[PDB]
């Protein structure tokens, strides 16, 4: 009922066929729960690929703490009593929130989580849930938006410009990284947002890590011998700051 | 003329070119001919993908448009009158038969029904209420026991001539589904995928409420588990059947 509308809206742009190529996507789309009403997902055409951007809900004392860059403040507001649990493993999370603030101090160490799904499975309400309570106190879990962050963190690592806004992805007691896999020079893997993984298990910090998809399969994604038994160990460099749980 | 009726039914799916491609089918469809004789099926149009195909549905003068195998027909004492507008059941069960009795045959777009609730009420007295008085509107309907067919295709030489006649005729009333790796998806779970480009209704009866029927098909550890139950929530209208002990 939405796809039809979008299709004809951009049918001048959206080359044809593909259905069979994106079969997996469209089938996974219908198979899942999907749906939604601080933001909403909308499709956008970026070059030759179609992405999913969040626009603030038109329906629009923690946000002096909960200020995240490269995403807006209309769409950061979800709690834990705002709870109508319908799908499974959204239930298997009632000891990874209340007990994910009682011992996540400053250099507490261990294993958080690895959120995933497709492109909008109430992720911005669980990365907005679990965290709030940490910052409801003087504890830690920074919000950050990677697909928007990096867009100039290739060409802003310069003359103090963003140089000085970009050492705090390494030193805040905790910090999250969002829907990477969106786009991507390969230096940022080990210079901008791969510099989040070595300086956080060397002094060790209880950091959150999210994504469009999962670490166990984010190990073979980018091959547009090398990164196969070599693309797995960044999902390993990921695997130790957190303990993975389902999002069915 | 048959093509016109089917088109409006599947006009959301069919395109102008689809019409000219399936011309032979739609033209063969018409020819007036109401049907066959005996001595068993009738031709109906069923768009496959980008092509429209022709599938055969199986065929004191009312219950003849209402034959049955595997169950009984003495039970057909389950009609419109003595069964009264009683519960959330029959405050909406005869209506979604009669609002439809004015739009019968294959023309405009369509659905079926679904039957559930709890003990004692009915699933076999309301699929016999979209039936015998449908032997009054030029188009016949069906009464067949789905579970009575689930113990002979494990133990059954041409059995690829049987399932192309009991699924693409004017009406489907796939009975009770909710008891006891499932061939159900070839036997009962592929009684839907040709009812798309051929436009064919799927009435069902069952055992569980509308938040419960997607979990009776195999257990392990889903992305594939509810394929049918989405296609068995669209081509119909489900209502709350709960009244007195009439079973």
């Amino acid at each position: 009922q939405d796809v039809q509308a979008f299709l004809k809206e951009n049918e001048e742009v959206i080359d044809q066929k593909m259905i069979e190529k994106s079969l997996n996507k469209l089938y996974e789309y219908i198979e899942q729960s999907k749906n939604c009403s601080g933001y909403h997902p909308k499709l956008v055409v970026n070059g030759r690929s179609i992405d999913i951007e969040y626009y603030e809900c038109p329906v629009k004392k923690q946000q002096s703490l909960m200020k995240s860059m490269y995403i807006q403040q209309d769409l950061l507001g979800a709690t834990f009593q705002q709870v109508d649990i319908s799908d499974p493993s959204r239930l298997a999370m009632f000891q990874h929130v209340t007990d994910f603030l009682k011992s996540y101090n400053e250099t507490g160490k261990g294993k958080g989580l690895y959120l995933y799904g497709k492109f909008g499975v109430g992720k911005t309400f669980m990365l907005a849930a679990i965290a709030n309570e940490l910052a409801e106190k003087e504890y830690s879990s920074m919000i950050v938006y990677v697909p928007e962050f990096v867009r100039e963190l290739k060409n802003s690592l310069q003359d103090q410009t963003l140089e000085e806004k970009l050492n705090m992805v390494k030193t805040t007691p905790v910090l999250m990284l969002d829907d990477i896999g969106a786009e991507s020079t390969s230096w940022v893997r080990d210079e901008v947002i791969g510099t989040v993984l070595q300086h956080r298990m060397s002094q060790q910090l209880p950091t959150f890590f999210s994504s469009n998809f999962s670490p166990d399969e984010l190990k073979h994604h980018f091959t547009y011998e090398k990164e196969e038994v070599k693309a797995a160990r960044l999902m390993e460099r990921i695997l130790y700051l957190a303990a993975p749980i389902r999002l069915d």
